[PDB]
């Protein structure tokens, strides 16, 4: 009954390897040049994330590797402070709507236990507004996401500039030395690599290190 | 800084941590279903406290209790084309209504720009999105800490707490489920059940799952 993702993405070799083989075109390795761990320990988070159903091998054979899948596409929310611990995993897939999630006027000081436990129903139902709207676009950045990564193919051919750019959409900042870092090259080439991609998609340089889409040239 | 996907990915952490969050409504920090050793026990908790999720106190006349030190919501997503994370710090709630307009985003780009515009618009939408989470996550975390002073005061049966606690965050429960979370037998349960019926519109369906009557609570 189920793929325990926060024991999977509990260790920093397996987020690590993880952000790789998502972007599978995109690196020569899957691992950061700093992350430094031997085989077969990079091979036993492999085999652990195989038996979780998180991962598939593939043997890419030919006439006279392994190679890796990732099984799963879910979004997952959790909530920890000293009155509440839940989860919730969300079967993407799908279906386009304009969702409303209405806080104003929830009721921020009941009187009676009663009204307290209304007031907190009608969060919950707000709350599902939510996980709904989260669903949606989760699904449907995964979905384009693909085509970025085909069009980028296409369209330019470098595997690298798309590994920055893949990077960049999911987290918006990144200094040159955490991509220098992930891409196993030097921050002489990242910045090249910037410089050249430019040119393609509205990329600009803050305080010296830090990479981030220009977003201002992007919507107009 | 604390590790999360760590600290939730052991069984016994999230069944000590789902106790932790109505210390008083329990008698213990665990279900009984749940055989681990004491002392694997100890070793969860101090693993809880090196981390930062836990801040332990003692009591003298020597007896320790655990206190939860973060107030935090997370998002993630994992799929063939995207592995990211967020924590969200709660807090000071601002009530407002957020609208997510995901109509068209476009389901037929063209060029590589279109798509990473497209991009970028769905990002913006993201980002109301986390936003309401984090304001209606500090909203119930507040209203839980009244709710549970209210029960306090008003009523005093911790157990029915419990539940009620339980109840709120999900759907639903078993008698059996509740049992084995409360270390009470099926019987002592039902009776809890019925008790608290007269405070909290609550309905027993099928002979054994346990709901919040929302027809009643809402109209």
């Amino acid at each position: 009954m189920e793929p325990d993702l926060f024991y999977i993405l509990g260790n920093k070799v397996r987020r690590d390897l993880l952000s790789h083989l998502t972007c599978m075109e995109c690196y020569f390795s899957l691992l950061s040049s700093k992350v430094s761990v031997s085989s077969t320990a990079v091979a036993k988070h492999l085999k652990i994330m195989e038996r979780e159903g998180v991962l598939q091998s593939y043997e890419k054979e030919e006439r006279f590797k392994k190679y890796y899948k990732i099984s799963i596409a879910k979004s997952y929310v959790f909530t920890l402070t000293p009155e509440m611990f839940w989860y919730k995993g969300l079967d993407l897939g799908d279906e386009l709507r304009d969702f409303e999630i209405s806080l104003s006027g929830l009721d921020t000081e009941p009187s009676t236990l009663k009204e307290m436990i209304t007031d907190f129903i009608k969060a919950n139902k707000e709350l599902e507004k939510v996980l709904e709207a989260f669903k949606t676009i989760e699904s449907y950045r995964s979905s384009l996401m693909r085509k970025i990564k085909e069009a980028y193919l296409k369209e330019i051919g470098d595997m690298t500039q798309l590994a920055i750019l893949h990077y960049l959409l999911l987290n918006g900042r990144a200094t040159v030395e955490e991509l220098s870092d992930r891409l196993n090259l030097k921050e002489r080439e990242v910045r090249e690599k910037i410089s050249e991609m430019a040119r393609f998609v509205p990329v600009k340089i803050i305080n010296d290190n830090t990479v981030v889409l220009d977003e201002d040239q992007i919507l107009r």
